[PDB]
């Protein structure tokens, strides 16, 4: 028997709602944090916003072709009529992914443009047995379907070393040092209630769409298999959260293939 | 009347904004980067910070007295519709903040219209007289938001070495600090409107995401009823003229004109 603790925890601001409900215990919807659909910050970031430091397509069709210089910067595009990804795409080791912007003569419709058009996907924050609240779909989600974007505050790597709660982070490591992370304590969206996976059947990558400045990639997930309705959605931690975590609890994931029980 | 543009906006907008010309050859415009919102060249230090939000914590639809974000423009005065109440000050319009993602609202409160984007059908058109023009294609009813003027975000200093300044939007309160929106090179389907001494269009200074003074975002809205058909219009102010002035006179018709 699973109670409605809420008609849409987001508030109208996802594109569809997203619900949240319990059948396990008499834990109320979730309310230590801010809801947001949007990545926010609080020290001033210092991302590029220059337009004329963009770089675009000036194609006159759809942007199907191998001329697109958006889909060059991505090696190539990789979606396909639907919005889904190629299947010839390294999801083992996901490339970047430079979305169509305001700059590009395309239309709005061109087809290199899917992590921008938001939420498509009936999603609902459920409560679990042991990992206490996850998040489902559903529907049915076909593979390489964009599901949701890791959002949450944009803080400096220091500012990740001052903060007690580190269990809702996300690392935007760079080879240059200048790391950031998402912080979705605080603020974030959906996102910060999905689960851990050793065989996750959500994949992060990372994507620019209004600019492209490195050092901030936004996370967009992307299942990497069908995804049945009902199924709980997860992805992969990483080492860094684990080699922390690994000495507080165990992986609860339950996977055959489980790589930090 | 040859159609030179289904969507002169190419699909950024909520609805098309074709154009046409039925007086010269001349070309759908293209001298310039047609932009749904606001964009920056040279960095521009907007306090982005979340925790500097003032907001609401409305339990209803932020149509009641307690809302703060109505309190901050001294009142909400947005009607079931998003319609500007009748005893708003066109002639002196107040600051209008509507709600934000920091307020406990629903993103479908009163609160919110300007940051709901363009809903009225537009059409980019060649005159006789003013070159190119932006008419309606529907009654707009009075108090309705119509458009933004949007464009390059630029300092006081920068607009001051641009010889061309013909496109340029002053977001004033000196102290130092004065910003402009230049639409010459960037900019939405408000750089095509004209100017008139007895607009249909009034200005107003608009907060959505953020809430740092120096950037306003300037809203239009009608100031009296707008029938299928005719031409926008809003006062450029008197910095426009008193330059402009001197090459040629003002041609908006009225016979209230206050520059010809
Ligand atoms: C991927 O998931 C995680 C990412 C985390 N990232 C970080 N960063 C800050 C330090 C490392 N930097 C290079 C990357 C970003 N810190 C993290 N945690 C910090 C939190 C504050 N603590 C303070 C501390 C230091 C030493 C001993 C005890 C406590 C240091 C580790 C994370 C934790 C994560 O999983 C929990
Ligand atoms: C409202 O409509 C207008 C606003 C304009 N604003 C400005 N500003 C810059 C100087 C005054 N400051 C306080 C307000 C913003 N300059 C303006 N014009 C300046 C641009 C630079 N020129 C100098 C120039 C000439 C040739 C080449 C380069 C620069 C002097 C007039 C405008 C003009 C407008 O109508 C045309
Ligand atoms: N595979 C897994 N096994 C056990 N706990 C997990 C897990 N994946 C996530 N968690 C738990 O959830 C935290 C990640 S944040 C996800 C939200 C969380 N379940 C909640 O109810 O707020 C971790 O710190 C851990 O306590
Ligand atoms: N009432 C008016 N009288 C004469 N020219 C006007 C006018 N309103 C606008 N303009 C003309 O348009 C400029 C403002 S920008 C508006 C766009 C312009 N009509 C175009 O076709 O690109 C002015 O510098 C002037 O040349
Ligand atoms: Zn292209
Ligand atoms: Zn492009
Ligand atoms: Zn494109
Ligand atoms: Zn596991
Ligand atoms: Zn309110
Ligand atoms: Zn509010
Ligand atoms: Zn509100
Ligand atoms: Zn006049």
């Amino acid at each position: 028997v699973e109670r409605i603790v809420s008609r849409d925890i987001a508030r109208g601001y996802e594109r569809i709602p997203i619900p949240c409900v319990n059948a396990v215990d008499s834990e109320p919807c979730p309310s230590n944090y801010k809801y947001v659909s949007q990545n926010c910050v609080t020290s001033p970031m210092n991302i590029d916003r220059n337009i004329t430091h963009l770089q675009y397509c000036v194609c006159i069709d759809d942007c199907s072709s191998s001329n697109c210089m958006c889909g060059q910067l991505s090696m190539r595009c990789w979606y396909d009529k639907d919005g889904r990804l190629l299947p010839e795409f390294n999801m083992a080791e996901p490339p970047l992914i430079f979305e169509c912007n305001h700059a590009c003569s395309c239309w709005r419709n061109c087809r290199n443009r899917v992590v921008q058009n938001g939420l498509r996907a009936r999603l609902q924050l459920y409560r679990t047995r042991d990992m206490g609240w996850g998040v489902r779909s559903l529907q049915d989600i076909p593979p390489g379907t964009f599901v949701c974007e890791y959002v949450g505050e944009l803080i400096s790597d220091s500012e990740a070393d001052v903060r007690e709660e580190d269990s809702y982070l996300f690392d935007l490591d760079n080879k240059d040092g200048e790391v950031y992370c998402i912080d979705a304590r605080f603020y974030g969206n959906v996102s910060r209630f999905i689960n851990h996976h050793c065989e996750p059947n959500l994949v992060p990558v990372r994507v620019f769409m209004a600019h492209q400045d490195l050092r901030f990639p936004r996370i967009a997930f992307f299942s990497t298999r069908l995804i049945e309705a009902g199924e709980q959605l997860g992805f992969d931690y990483g080492e860094r959260f684990w080699d922390i975590k690994g000495k507080l609890f165990s992986c609860r994931c339950g996977s055959p293939k489980c790589r930090h029980s």
